[PDB]
């Protein structure tokens, strides 16, 4: 069968911590008072929750309430444990409280409010300097959660909130996050289609923190090249073909050979034979202002089929792409 794999960093974090840290099933939730919060307006409804802007009437402060849809108690206690473990970490959304919603009879997570800049506005107006600045801020959040034995598994633009006026960034929506345990087989039905790592697309379950780095690479590529999304697959199979049209098929076959993976036979008549493309092929007069040799080198080191070969968040912070960023 497949060859096992482990992260090259933060491998032993969860074994050295007390079991209470990662055993989220055993965690006893400390319930707050639901009357402290007055719902103001529905912000959205996702697959697993309804999000509302609300006011904390005990301090007059704006909050965001996420009322979970009844799904599975295991998924709920896991998100709570991760948010509590990560609380106070750099650029990590702060969980302010946990209440029982009187209508849904389900938990409602209360978060600090971010006066966030519109997502299209961000996509359309962030400068070269702003992309480097904010990528550096995401890297602080990712290295923190990875050093804490947690993988996000849903890195994408909508999950990265920016209040551009205050140059404030927050990594949100920890509902797909999981504790990393070496040798554990994880569910590959994670991350949004355009941000899914090749490991997910080839059904390799023994993945790790490096999945977040691929997703970050997809975000970066879309920003610097002005192509939204960068890898535009019609479904999970065509998503891998879209990647192969850029990275090529030879390195893909080397990847599956290394891990003794068998590609789903549906790929035999759709994958084709593609050479790896040079990143300069995606440069044009409308994105030249966001591209540099340092940006292309950085991207190249994130977007690699072999998960073990990608830059870690801490190595990524050392990259020349960030030398211009004020620290
Ligand atoms: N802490 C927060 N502060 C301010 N707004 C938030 C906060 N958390 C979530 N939101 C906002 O809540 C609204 C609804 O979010 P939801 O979870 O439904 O994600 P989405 O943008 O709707 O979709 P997806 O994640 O699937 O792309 C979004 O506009 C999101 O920006
Ligand atoms: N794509 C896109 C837009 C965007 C949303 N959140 C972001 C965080 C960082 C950067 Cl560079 C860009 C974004």
């Amino acid at each position: 069968g497949p060859v096992p794999s482990r992260a090259r960093v933060y491998t032993d974090v969860n074994t050295h911590r007390p079991s209470e840290y990662w055993d989220y099933e055993s965690h006893v939730v400390e319930w707050g008072n639901q009357d402290d919060y007055q719902l103001v307006r529905k912000l959205g409804r996702g697959k697993y929750s309804e999000v509302f802007e609300a006011i904390n009437i005990t301090n007059n402060e704006k909050v965001v309430v996420k009322i979970l849809k009844p799904v599975a108690a295991a998924k709920i206690k896991r998100e709570i444990k991760i948010l509590e473990n990560l609380r106070g970490g750099p650029n990590i959304i702060t969980l302010a409280d946990i209440v029982k919603d009187p209508v849904s009879r389900t938990p409602a997570l209360v978060f600090e409010h971010v006066n966030n800049t519109d997502f299209k506005q961000l996509y359309q107006t962030l400068t070269d300097y702003d992309i480097r600045f904010y990528m550096y801020e995401i890297l602080k959040a990712l290295d923190y959660c990875h050093s804490m034995g947690i993988m996000h598994r849903d890195v994408k633009p909508h999950n990265v909130m920016i209040d551009h006026e205050h140059r404030k960034l927050r990594l949100i929506d920890w509902g797909l996050a999981e504790f990393y345990h070496p040798g554990q087989e994880y569910n590959v039905r994670v991350a949004s289609r355009y941000f899914k790592g090749p490991e997910l697309l080839v059904d390799y379950q023994m993945y790790d923190y490096s999945l977040d780095m691929w997703s970050l690479g997809c975000m970066l590529a879309s920003m610097i090249f002005r192509k939204e999304p960068f890898f535009h697959g019609h479904d999970n199979y065509d998503q891998l073909v879209r990647i192969a049209k850029v990275l090529g098929t030879e390195d893909l076959y080397d990847y599956i050979d290394k891990y003794n993976i068998e590609l789903d036979p549906r790929f035999n008549d759709i994958l084709g034979r593609h050479s790896r493309k040079r990143w300069e092929r995606f440069v044009h007069s409308e994105n030249q202002h966001l591209v540099s040799p340092e940006a292309l080198d950085f991207l190249d080191k994130l977007l690699r089929y072999d998960h073990q070969s990608r830059l870690t968040a801490r190595e990524a912070m050392e990259h020349p792409y960030f030398y211009t960023v004020v620290k």
